[PDB]
């Protein structure tokens, strides 16, 4: 339920979606990674604890998020159009959001 648990969440439903055979799989691992990006972000992580919640590192770490949960969206999207392995391709790419906007802080 806290961070670390979420951010374990988009790891595993990554590999689902990594894994997955038809658009439904797909769509069922997008809608948990976006549940659990949505909780991410209210977290505070552990290299801001000491910072206000208004500092530029929270304000990057929040943003990561609103970022994550727009391309997790794009990726909804092609999923709900039956475009399997362009939804894979996209869900591939938040890995580089993940890994640039967030991992800093953990």
């Amino acid at each position: 339920a806290d961070l670390e648990d979420n951010w374990e969440c988009l790891n595993d439903n990554l590999k689902v979606i990594e894994k997955a055979d038809n658009a439904a799989q797909v769509k069922d691992a997008l809608t948990k990674m976006r549940a659990c990006a949505l909780d991410a972000q209210k977290a505070t992580p552990p290299k801001l604890e000491d910072k206000s919640p208004d500092s530029p590192e929270m304000k990057d770490f929040r943003h990561g998020f609103d970022i994550l949960v727009g391309q997790i969206d794009d990726a909804l999207k092609l999923a709900n159009e039956g475009k399997v392995k362009e939804a894979q391709a996209a869900a591939e790419q938040l890995k580089t959001t993940r890994n640039a906007y967030i991992q800093k802080y953990l």
